[PDB]
DNA sequence: GGCGACCCGGCGCCCGCTACGGAGTCAACTACGGGTAGGGGGTATCGGGCAACGCGGCACTGAACACCGTTGTCATGTGCCTTG
C-alpha cells in the first residue's frame, strides 16, 4: 500500500497511532451522530 | 441479522484482632586508558596564653589658703591727789 501510492493516506502502529488518532478525533460530531441513532435505532446496537 | 443461548472471559469478593516457626541457593575474558582519589608536603590563616593598662573612689598630698577664736596691743579715756 505504501509503495503503490503515497502521500495520500497516513498509516502508523502502536500507541502513537491512537495519539494521532485522539488528536484529531472530533467527538462533537460522533456525539450528534450517535443522538441521531438513538433516535431510530433497534437492537443491541441501541445499548452499543 | 437481530435474537439467543451459551460460552466464555473476566472479574469481584471471600468476619476480627492479637500472637506465633524457620528458611533463603546453578553456566567469559583481557587489554587499555583515563580519571578520581588517596597519600604526604608544605604553607597562609585563625585561635589560644600572659602582664600593663584602662578606669574610679577616695585618699593622700597637705599645700595653701580661708574661718572663726583668741589675748596680742595700743593710744587714749575715768578717778584720786596735789596745787592754783
Amino acid at each position: 500500500l505504501r509503495d503503490r501510492f503515497g502521500t495520500y493516506f497516513d498509516g502508523s502502529m502502536g500507541a502513537a497511532a491512537l495519539q494521532k488518532r485522539l488528536e484529531s478525533f472530533d467527538l462533537d460530531e460522533e456525539a450528534e451522530r450517535l443522538r441521531e441513532i438513538i433516535r431510530t435505532g433497534k437492537g443491541q446496537k441501541k445499548t452499543r
